């Protein structure tokens, strides 16, 4: 047997309230905020890549190799 | 056998109230807020990439080798 | 056998109130809000790739190699 | 067997009230906040990458070697 | 048997209140707060790589090696 | 006088605002006032007896949620002659 | 007198305002103002005896949460002769 | 007087304000405002006799929680003879 | 007299302000104002008796949590004659 | 009087300001104003006689947190004739 990321909860009573949760979190984003107030952004771009925005990537994979999750703002010129 | 990203819950009990429940979160985007107030963008592009506003990707995949869950502002010229 | 990504929860009672329940959660985008007030945008695009607003992509996947979830804002001119 | 990244809870009780519960996290990226406020930016970008945004990116992953999480505003000119 | 990064907790009573938890934590980023009052940003890029937002990458993985959770703002020209 | 002008341009905008008064807003918040959450009572062999004569009483599990803008909140008011003159 | 000009650009921003007020706002926020949360009691042989003339009694478990703007927040008030004149 | 110019550019922002006031604002922010949480209490055999005439009383396990912005945050009180002239 | 000027550039940014106030803000942050956390209690035999006439009696497992901003926070008061004139 | 100039440049940024007053800020901080946390208490056999007449009297296991602003924070206060004139 093997167990990995896993949550286990057990209870037992006889009279009176019980409760029994379980949760779980895998390739999670959570709670990303962003304000920009008054802001002044002037960007000229001549073939290049500028990225000034919000980019919240969550991911999950089994049994992947070589996976990317994010590539924001580059150039790639390979041969 | 074998367990990954498994959450268990078990409850007993004879009189009363008892409540069981299991929750499982895998990829998930959750909880993104933005806010642009009184703002100045002046974008100039020629040729190029340019990404300015709000990106949420969540990917969950299985047996997936070299997947790409977000690719955001890029240039590519590969040979 | 071979579990994954598996929700599971129990009770069991004789008198009174029981409540069972389970939930998953994959490749899922939950709660994105964004909010422009008093804006000003001014683009000059030439060939090029601009995005300003707002992108939501969830995806889930079995068995699928070299899947992408987003590709957003870019410029491919590969040989 | 093998146990690795897991969470566990038992309780027993007669007569009262008795909770139970569990969490797991792995790979998760929780309470990102960015404010900016009167903020003045000017970018010339001539064939490179530039950044100035907010970036969230969370990776969770089994038997994936050579994966990479973020690849964030690079040049990559590879022969 | 082998345990690596395990919570475990156990409670008995008979009357009473029993409280009983268990919390995980693997490759979290929790709590990142930035910012930015009256800054002045002035960058010209010719063929680099500038980076002055914020990235947060949480990264978890199981039989992974030579992974790389973030490369920000990097040149590379390997031949 | 608040005056805003811009000219010979090929992409041009001019805002001009005598007075501005800014609101308030929420954007993927959460707000609890006045909640009661999670109560748990087990009582096995209670006895009660009450004997009321003009008055209020509360008695047994309660669980109030109250949540006023413009008036009071009470559980129990046991009052007399209240008057509100003009 | 407030005036912001821009000519002879190729793009062009020009805004003016007089007086500013801004107003309070929450992006992703959490609040929580009265509220009760996980109130356990166990009890198993209570006598319990009340014997109220003209008052206010609050009795046995009991779980209040109360939010009020305008108004006076109370559990057990045992007054007489409110008066408001005029 | 207030005056922003910006002349003979590509690009070009002229923005002019004479006076400006900031507000309030919560950007992934928890607040707790009289809140419980937490509270267990476990009794076995309480024997408790009350005799109450014209007053308030507070008995047993109590879990309040109040807030308020603009009144007053009371319990148990027993008075007499309010009155507000005009 | 409050003057910015920006000329002859290829990116210009221009403002003027006369007079600015900032405000209050919050990042990340969290705040507890009147909070009880973590109360627990046991009792095996409590003999209680109470007596009250024309009072505040406050008896027992209390827990209280109070946030006022433009009032009176009190647990028990027993009080008389209070007027407000004009 | 406040100048700021630029001239002849490829990237300039001119701010002038007149009068500038900063407020308060929080990031990534945490605050307690009034907070109970871990409170525990034992009692066996206790015997409680309360004799109250015209008075405020507070009793038994007691956990209060308090946060006023613009007000008083009392637990017991048995006062008389309160008034304010005008
Ligand atoms: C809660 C409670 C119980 C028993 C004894 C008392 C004194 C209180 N407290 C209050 O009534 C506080 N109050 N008073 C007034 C003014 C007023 C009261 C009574 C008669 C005429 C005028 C009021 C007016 C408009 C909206 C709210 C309110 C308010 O909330
Ligand atoms: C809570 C309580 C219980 C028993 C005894 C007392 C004194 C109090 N305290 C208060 O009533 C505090 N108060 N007073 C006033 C003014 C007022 C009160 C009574 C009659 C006429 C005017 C008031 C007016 C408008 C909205 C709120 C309020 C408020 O909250
Ligand atoms: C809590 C309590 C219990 C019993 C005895 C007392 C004195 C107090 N304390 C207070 O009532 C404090 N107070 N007073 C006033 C003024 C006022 C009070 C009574 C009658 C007429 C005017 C008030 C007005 C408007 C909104 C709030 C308040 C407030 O909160
Ligand atoms: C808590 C308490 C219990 C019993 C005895 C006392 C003296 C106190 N203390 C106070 O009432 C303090 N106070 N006083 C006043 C002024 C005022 C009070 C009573 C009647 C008329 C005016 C007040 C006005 C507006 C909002 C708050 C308040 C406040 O908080
Ligand atoms: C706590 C307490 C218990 C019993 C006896 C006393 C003296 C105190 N102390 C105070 O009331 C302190 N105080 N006084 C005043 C002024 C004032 C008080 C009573 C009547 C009329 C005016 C006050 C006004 C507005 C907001 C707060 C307050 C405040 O807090």
């Amino acid at each position: 047997k093997t167990k990995q990321g896993v949550a286990e909860a057990a209870g037992k009573t006889k009279e009176g309230v019980l409760y029994v949760g379980s949760k779980t979190k895998e390739g999670v984003v959570h709670g990303v905020a962003t304000v920009a107030e008054k802001t002044k952004e002037q960007v000229t771009n001549v073939g290049g890549a500028v990225v000034t925005g919000v980019t919240a990537v969550a991911q999950k994979t089994v049994e992947g190799a070589g996976s990317i999750a994010a590539a924001t703002g580059f150039v790639k010129k390979d041969q």
